[PDB]
């Protein structure tokens, strides 16, 4: 119980910080720009992972400000007193203990226990090398389901991080930055200039849904660093390509390995089918006349030749697509229309920005799934350091493998 508490503690305490805010303007302003400033030290990982001093001093700061706390809200100083409890606990013996573990410098009990292990092992592998498709697919999600400024940015940015995998570590610590920054919707939504888009601002009814997604979208972003760096802690401590024949379990692991090393071109041009058949605008018609073009030619080389390109244009396409889909408020709007012989439903129907209807800015994310696979399949398409066929007998069906054969 003693290792449980050192360890479940953090979280507990970033938790009831957060609960803490969201209301008053000063006091919950403060702590959400506390807590955002904590979150984007760890994401750094140069004071929470580098300078744990600054992380005893942010939370002796933060006991400071809330015993600095000192009308009938007389049960709101009962939330503010619980976090500073949480805090002289945390800082009470949670913290050395914290530290010092987390550096690097029917009797079944046990074959469950086993079980687990090796469970947790496996999830460790896959989360360390996929926690990125995730990350960068609810923040497209995000994008998408909120047709805003200041959302372009990440949109382009994940957009840019995905084909060239160099951006990956900058762009994630961009995208966090950016995050913390429009984190401040709330001082917007406290605000009283009403007097009565490129704002970026909803005025939130609960306070809270209008920056839950993004509160979300950075809790995503810590906890791709976190598994990241536990990965690397653990490992600090302490392909079957010719095994594929040996048995089915052999089989499938390879199958797990390599999926997408084997199909990718195959995954990608369904996936293309999938958002054609899915959209139906012209975009949709450009999507298939380019996958036609791309399908022209006769092998893996021309293919290879071409695909770069593909991958460019296929980025900028999505990034023009966002941005048409991107004010009514802007003066902006067909002079005709303001006549034009184009009724609503053919600019309904193409992807045209009208100011009073608007297209249906979520099969971008189909698109996006298009140009993840193609980012995907060009890292994967560059790797080249690994009588023909030794095993005939598979007609004769001998073992288990065979007959799937």
């Amino acid at each position: 119980v003693t290792g449980i508490y050192v360890k479940y503690w953090i979280y507990v305490c970033a938790g009831m910080f957060i609960v803490v805010s969201f209301l008053v303007v000063y006091k919950i302003v403060y702590m959400f720009l506390f807590l955002l400033c904590l979150t984007l030290f760890q994401v750094y990982y140069t004071l929470w992972r580098k300078l744990l001093r600054v992380f005893w001093w942010l939370v002796v700061a933060y006991t400071m400000l809330v015993l600095i706390a000192v009308s009938e809200l007389f049960s709101s100083i009962l939330i503010p007193g619980f976090f500073l409890l949480a805090c002289i606990l945390q800082l009470h013996y949670f913290h050395r203990p914290f530290m010092q573990l987390t550096d690097l410098e029917l009797d079944l009990a046990a074959s469950f226990s086993a079980v687990l292990t090796r469970i947790q092992v496996f999830v460790r592998r896959l989360l360390e090398l996929h926690v990125f498709k995730l990350v960068a697919l609810y923040t497209v999600w995000v994008a998408l389901k909120e047709v805003s400024v200041m959302n372009l940015l990440l949109v382009v940015l994940w957009a840019f991080a995905l084909p060239y995998p160099r951006f990956r570590p900058m762009a994630s610590c961009l995208s966090t930055v950016w995050t913390c920054i429009i984190i401040v919707c709330k001082m917007l939504y406290q605000l009283k200039i009403v007097n009565p888009n490129w704002f970026g601002v909803r005025k939130g009814y609960p306070n809270l849904g209008y920056i839950q997604n993004h509160l979300q979208i950075l809790l995503l972003l810590v906890f791709e660093a976190v598994v990241y760096r536990r990965q690397e802690h653990y490992r600090r401590q302490h392909g079957t390509r010719q095994r594929l024949d040996q048995d089915l379990l052999s089989c499938l692991k390879y199958f797990i390995n390599f999926f997408f090393y084997k199909f990718g071109l195959e995954i990608c041009f369904l996936m293309a089918v999938n958002v054609i058949g899915q959209r139906m605008n012209f975009m949709v018609i450009l999507h298939g006349c380019w996958l036609v073009a791309i399908l022209t030619r006769r092998r893996r080389e021309a293919i290879a030749r071409l695909w770069p390109n593909y991958c460019l244009f296929l980025t900028l396409f999505l990034l023009y697509q966002y941005l048409l889909c991107l004010p009514p408020a802007l003066c902006i709007d067909y002079p005709w229309r303001w006549a034009i012989p184009m009724n609503s439903a053919l600019i309904k129907w193409l992807y045209l920005p009208d100011f009073f209807r608007a297209p249906n800015s979520t099969n971008l994310i189909s698109d996006f799934l298009l140009l993840l696979c193609a980012s995907q399949q060009w890292q994967v398409f560059s790797a080249e350091r690994t009588e023909p066929n030794p095993i005939p007998n598979f007609i004769h069906c001998r073992s288990y493998l065979d007959m799937l054969k």
